[PDB]
Order: C-alpha cells, then sequence, then structure tokens
C-alpha cells in the first residue's frame, strides 16, 4: 500500500539521506524524514495510502550555512499513491516497478522522454531479478541482464513514437510488465528572416513559433468583422504562438488563475482598414480541468475589461520606447512611462516597454468596454532621440457606452468563443513541473491537444478593423513599404503574452505576485519588447532571408530489432520542395520497388545489420538523402 521513493546517493554522498513530502500530506516539517540505506546501497522511504500525490525533495539535512544540499532545489519531484520511483544517480526520477515485492523491468530513462537524435540510447535494468526480456515496437522479446542497452527509435522515421516493453519473473513466480513509451522527434529547417535597421536584439522565436511563417505578409482581401471566422484561412497568419505558454504554466499551482494564452495572429487589409484575428487558447480543459473557474468560459477574457495592444512600426526609422507625453490645461508638460498604467482601478506596477521600433499603439481593451480606448502616435521627440507617444493627438476609439459597442473613428472590435487553427501545439507536461526555456526546446513533451479533446469553443478570437486613416498609411504603402506588427496581452498592466511571441514574457514567470505568491510576477513586472515585429505588406528593406533547403524525413515505421520475415515500411516526407519529388528507396545499396510513392514496404529474409536509405530529387534538381540502421 502507499508510495515508495528510492535516491541513489552515490554521487551525492552526503551521510544522512532525508525526504521531504508536500501536497496531500506533509510527511514532517523541513527536512523531513530520515530514508534507510539498503544493502543495494539505495535509500528508500514509504508513504502511506494517505499521502495520495505528493512532491519530493532529499536533502542531506544540514542547516543553511553547515552544509544544506537538497534536490530539486525548489519543485519537488512527484509521486503518488500506488507509484515506486528512483532517483538515479544521473539525477532522473524513474519508475522503479511498483510498490509491492514483485520483479519488474525498468528504465534508467524516464518513460515519455522525447529525443532528436537519431537513437536514445536506453538502459535497462531489473528489480528484484536478474534476467529480463524486451520487446520494441512488437519485436520477438529478447533476453537482457543490467546494464544493457536499447537503441530506442533506431532506423525510424522521425516524429514516432516508441513502445518498449519490459518483462521479467520474480522469486514469487509472478510474470510482470511495464511498457514504456518515448517519441523520436523531427524538425525540418524553416525559412526566417530578420532586419537589422529595425533594432531587435532577439532573434524571432522559432520551432513551433513563427513570425511571418511560410513569408507569410498577410493579404489583400476585405474582412467582414463579426466574430464569424470564414473570411480567415491558415495561410493569411503573421504570427504563431503556441499553446500554454503563459506565465501562470511556470508558478508551483497557478492553473486557477484566468489564461492569457495568445496563440496566432492573422492580417489582411483592403484599401479602407487594416484587419486582425487573434486567436487564444484555453487548454485548462485538458491541462487541469480540476481547476473549475479556469476550465470554463468563466475564463473569457472579454469576463472583465483587461487592456489588450497592437503596437505598430509605421515609420520604420522612429523607436518609441513606451513612454507617453501630454500637456495639462495650464500648458506644462507632463510624461508615464506607459500611455496605461497604475490608471483608475489599476493599483499594480507593469507595462511593456520596447527595444524594436514601434511608433504607434492601439490600445484597447478585452470586452470593450473602456471609453478611453485609443490609437496613441509616437509623435514627440524626446532629449534621447526615441519618440514618445503623446496624448494631445490620440485618435479615440471608445465606445460611448458598453451597450452600445459603438466605437468611435470606424474602430471595429468583434469577440466570441470559437477556434480557426485545426491544430493548437503546446507543452502538456504535469502542472508544476514546468522549466524555463521549455518553449523552445523540441524535445519538451509537445502536443496537438486537438488530439487530446480540445473543441474548438474552448478558445476566444477576435476581430479588428483598424481604419488605414487613423494610421496615415494607404494600400499602397502596405504593399510597397509595408508595416510591422504585434498583439500584446495583459493581465492588467503588464505583458503575459505577445505575438510574435518575445522572452520578456517569460524572463521572470516563476517568479512571485507581490499580491499573491501563488501566481506569476509576470502580471506586474516591466516587459521589453526585443523580437522582430511581424510584417504585413512587405519585408524591411534590409532583411536578410535564410532559406530552409530541401530536406526529407526518412525511415521505418517499426524500430530496429525486428523478426527476420516482419514487413518494415520505409516512409518518406519532403519539406520545401519545388514541384513533385521522386524517391529512390535502398538497402545495403540495392534499390527497392516503390512505384513512383513515398513508401516502401521491405520484408528482411535473414538476421544481419542493414543500411536502409532513401534519395530524394525535387523538380529543381535539389537532392536530399538520409541513411539509417536497422538490426534484424
Ligand atoms: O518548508 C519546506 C521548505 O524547506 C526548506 O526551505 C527553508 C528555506 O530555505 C528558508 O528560507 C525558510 O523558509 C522560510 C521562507 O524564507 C519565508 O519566506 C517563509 O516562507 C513562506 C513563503 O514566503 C510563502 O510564499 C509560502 O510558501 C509556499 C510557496 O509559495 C509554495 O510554492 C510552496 O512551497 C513549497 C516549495 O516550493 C518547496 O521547495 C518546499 O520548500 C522547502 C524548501 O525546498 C527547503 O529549502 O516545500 C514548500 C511547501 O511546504 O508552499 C509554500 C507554503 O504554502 O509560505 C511560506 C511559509 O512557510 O517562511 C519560511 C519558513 O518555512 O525555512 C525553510 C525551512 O522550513
Ligand atoms: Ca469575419
Ligand atoms: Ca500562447
Ligand atoms: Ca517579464
Ligand atoms: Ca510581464
Amino acid at each position: 500500500s502507499g508510495s515508495e521513493a528510492y535516491f541513489d546517493n552515490s554521487k551525492y554522498g552526503w551521510k544522512d539521506v532525508y525526504v521531504y513530502a508536500y501536497g496531500t500530506k506533509e510527511n514532517a516539517e523541513w527536512p523531513g524524514e530520515l530514508m534507510t540505506k539498503e544493502d543495494s546501497g539505495l535509500y528508500k522511504a514509504s508513504f502511506a495510502s494517505s499521502f495520495k500525490s505528493e512532491k519530493i525533495i532529499f536533502n542531506n539535512g544540514l542547516e543553511k550555512g553547515n552544509g544544506k544540499e537538497q534536490y530539486p532545489e525548489a519543485a519537488g519531484l512527484s509521486l503518488k499513491a500506488g507509484e515506486c520511483k528512483m532517483l538515479t544517480a544521473e539525477k532522473q526520477w524513474i519508475d522503479y516497478g511498483k510498490p509491492d515485492d514483485h520483479a519488474y523491468g525498468y528504465t534508467l530513462t524516464a518513460n515519455n522522454t522525447a529525443f532528436s537524435t537519431e537513437s536514445l540510447d536506453v538502459k535497462l535494468a531489473l528489480k528484484n531479478a536478474d534476467k529480463g526480456y524486451y520487446s520494441v515496437d512488437g519485436s520477438a522479446k529478447k533476453e537482457f541482464a543490467n546494464g544493457d542497452s536499447v537503441k530506442v527509435g533506431e532506423g525510424k522515421i522521425g516524429n514516432s513514437k516508441v513502445t518498449l516493453t519490459l518483462y521479467a519473473t520474480g522469486a514469487d513466480g509472478v510474470e510482470t510488465e511495464q511498457t514504456y513509451t518515448f517519441k523520436k522527434t523531427f524538425t525540418a529547417s524553416k525559412t526566417t528572416f530578420s532586419a537589422k535597421s529595425d533594432g531587435h536584439t532577439t532573434a524571432p522565436e522559432s520551432g513551433y513559433y513563427g513570425t511571418n511563417p511560410e513569408m507569410q505578409l498577410g493579404k489583400h482581401k476585405t474582412i467582414s468583422v463579426d466574430g464569424d471566422l470564414s473570411d480567415w484561412d491558415s495561410s493569411m497568419i503573421i504570427a504563431q504562438g503556441v499553446a500554454n505558454d503563459d506565465p501562470r504554466v511556470y508558478m508551483p499551482s497557478s492553473m486557477h488563475e484566468q489564461p492569457w494564452d495568445a496563440y496566432a495572429l492573422y492580417s489582411a487589409w483592403d484599401d479602407d482598414n487594416l484587419y486582425f484575428l487573434l486567436e487564444m487558447a484555453n487548454t485548462t480543459y485538458i491541462t487541469s480541468p480540476e481547476d473549475n473557474f479556469a476550465a470554463s468560459n468563466e475564463a473569457r477574457p472579454w469576463r472583465n475589461s483587461i487592456p489588450m495592444y497592437l503596437a505598430l512600426s509605421i515609420d520604420p526609422a522612429k523607436q518609441a520606447t513606451g513612454k507617453a507625453v501630454g500637456t495639462n490645461k495650464d500648458g506644462s508638460v507632463y510624461t508615464n512611462p506607459f500611455v496605461w498604467g497604475c490608471t483608475n482601478g489599476t493599483a499594480k506596477d507593469g507595462g511593456t516597454g520596447f527595444t524594436t521600433h514601434i511608433d504607434t499603439l492601439v490600445a484597447f481593451d478585452s470586452n470593450n468596454s473602456n471609453g478611453g480606448a485609443s490609437i496613441f502616435k509616437a509623435d514627440t521627440q524626446d532629449t534621447d532621440g526615441t519618440y514618445m507617444f503623446n496624448y494631445d493627438t490620440r485618435i479615440p476609439i471608445g465606445v460611448t457606452s458598453f451597450q452600445a459597442q459603438d466605437n468611435k473613428n470606424g474602430f471595429k472590435i468583434k469577440y466570441a468563443n470559437g477556434t480557426k487553427s485545426t491544430s493548437i501545439f503546446g507543452i502538456n507536461a504535469p502542472k508544476g513541473s514546468r522549466v524555463m526555456g521549455d518553449n523552445l526546446d523540441m524535445n519538451s513533451n509537445w502536443v496537438d491537444f486537438f488530439d487530446e479533446g480540445y473543441k474548438n469553443s474552448y478558445g476566444y478570437v477576435y476581430e479588428i478593423a483598424v481604419p488605414l486613416n487613423t494610421l496615415g498609411i494607404d494600400r499602397s504603402y502596405i504593399e510597397t513599404q509595408g508595416i510591422g506588427a504585434m498583439q500584446i496581452l495583459t493581465y492588467g498592466t503588464s505583458g503575459m503574452d505577445t505575438l510574435p511571441h518575445d522572452p520578456s514574457m517569460l524572463d521572470q514567470a516563476n517568479l512571485e505576485y507581490s499580491y499573491d505568491p501563488s501566481t506569476s510576477h509576470e502580471k506586474e513586472d516591466i516587459d521589453n519588447i526585443t523580437v522582430p515585429l511581424a510584417r504585413i505588406g512587405a519585408l524591411l528593406p534590409d532583411t536578410e532571408v535564410n532559406e530552409a533547403p530541401f530536406e526529407v524525413n526518412f525511415g521505418a515505421n517499426l524500430n530496429s530489432g525486428q523478426s527476420a520475415g516482419t514487413p518494415i515500411t520505409l516512409l518518406a516526407e519532403s519539406y520545401h520542395a519545388t514541384g513533385d519529388v521522386t524517391y529512390s528507396f535502398t538497402v545495403n545499396g540495392e534499390t527497392v520497388q516503390n512505384s513512383n510513392t513515398d513508401s516502401c514496404v521491405w520484408t528482411p529474409s535473414a538476421d544481419g545489420t542493414y543500411s536502409i536509405g532513401v534519395v530524394a530529387v525535387d523538380a529543381n534538381g535539389n537532392k536530399a538523402e538520409s541513411t539509417k540502421t536497422f538490426v534484424v
């Protein structure tokens, strides 16, 4: 009954090992309880059935200043009733069979680990036995002993999962099995670009993120601002974000808070308006449905009035820091650090400044009830040569009554539940377990939430029209010089998420909010934008484009290690190809007949170590090849 935690002390070398457990119950005040050294060398602790969901911290029991050591430093390792886990010498937190007396095979790499190498050398081990067997992707069972290796992913096409089952029998005669899953990832090169003249100092975020993906700069089209999405399509996305990267996810337990999760920004223009579609996600339904408010439409962004901004760069030469200027009735000049801040019932610090060049802020609000919504122009130079947003010349775009939704000067905004994208990509790691930078690691636990129960109605959309005559531009300007744009989401003051995504949205995500340390300091800190804006209409003139080359993702549908006579499907995928792609599959250099398809079925006759390959050629003669190992 209960749960068990084991600790490998062979590297830490602590005289006494303590374990501190918190969550459903606290085992004891820090430093916790003494673990028991076993003759295996491992240290062991047990927790009763009452300790249903715990976070575990190991430590040497010593005080600050007298040699205190602990691991992890903040967020404990997850352990639930019914589990038996071990912290290895390499500091992997792994399943170690189950909390009973049976034998089990286990891996020294944590279950559900993703990897981008061609294989992952996963070491195998046995608990309460000394021989086991393994089956990988349905292979015949093959014996193994402690220390042996399995090349997980060997031979396989990228973006496939690998199943690995370990079999053992203990002294009690009970045959057990432990099934593991690993993901071999593949990431195609993406065409990306930037220009020095915009003052940006951080490269556009990539991976799942993208600024002007596939060189999409928006489209010339008339949009109907009405909350219906049939007038948009995926080709019009100028900034691709990800789901579940809003700051709350980096706190130990902040999934109860309303998300501010930007997903994608689309743009179009005609001769009258500049148009935008903003998609926001709410994955709480899937990640933490126990948090009733956040996993419900009580989380809709128009529940309360929260500032939202479209930062635009019309004149590319101007740099506006965010500072604002105005005049008093007596002619005296004043400045504020941001156009809106500690303003009318927001009594919190925070804002978003700009290094990347902008000169215009469309300052609006999430339920379109702020009669002060305005287009601010950075039309006044400060002493340092930067420009300040001018209260005196702002263009009012606010409603006269919330009920009426009658925005001034032709500004149009509609919001609704809905989702335009048919994929919602983000990280689905357990709550509390997120780490800094993990949104840029392709081996984090990325999912398409539509494969995990997401529904269109979970998300939120805003459709917006900004009249060109409020921006000092026309369609010719957009199509010939272009402009830049970024959407900013707040939770009142400071930024929380942006499109394009900027790392200042997360640089302090794991720090405590002044008024409530359960939630994120990102709600109140000072952010500063350093990535490129998304271009609309045309690239900046000094843009350097980094073109992704033609490339192939190739391999088997089954892990290396299959039995003779098993049909193995060799698959090939192409990226950045021109025209038709022809694929030539080979095994030890000998061709396999594939028709003119992207797949071939190879049935190995005899044992051996085969070199499987593909050569791909497109209609402009670009060539890509891949060669992999497959063992029978
Ligand atoms: O207690 C478990 C803790 O023990 C060890 O931490 C030392 C620590 O090094 C000392 O500084 C001191 O802690 C002081 C704090 O310095 C002081 O600020 C205050 O702490 C309060 C917090 O300020 C307040 O936010 C709240 O804390 C929450 C917290 O926000 C949650 O995230 C959660 O904290 C967990 C930690 O994340 C986790 O690492 C672990 O902490 C260990 C720590 O690793 C170790 O070095 O467990 C906690 C869960 O208990 O929950 C807490 C509480 O809800 O409340 C605390 C009030 O305690 O006071 C503490 C005195 O404890 O002393 C501890 C040794 O106890
Ligand atoms: Ca529409
Ligand atoms: Ca997001
Ligand atoms: Ca920040
Ligand atoms: Ca912030």
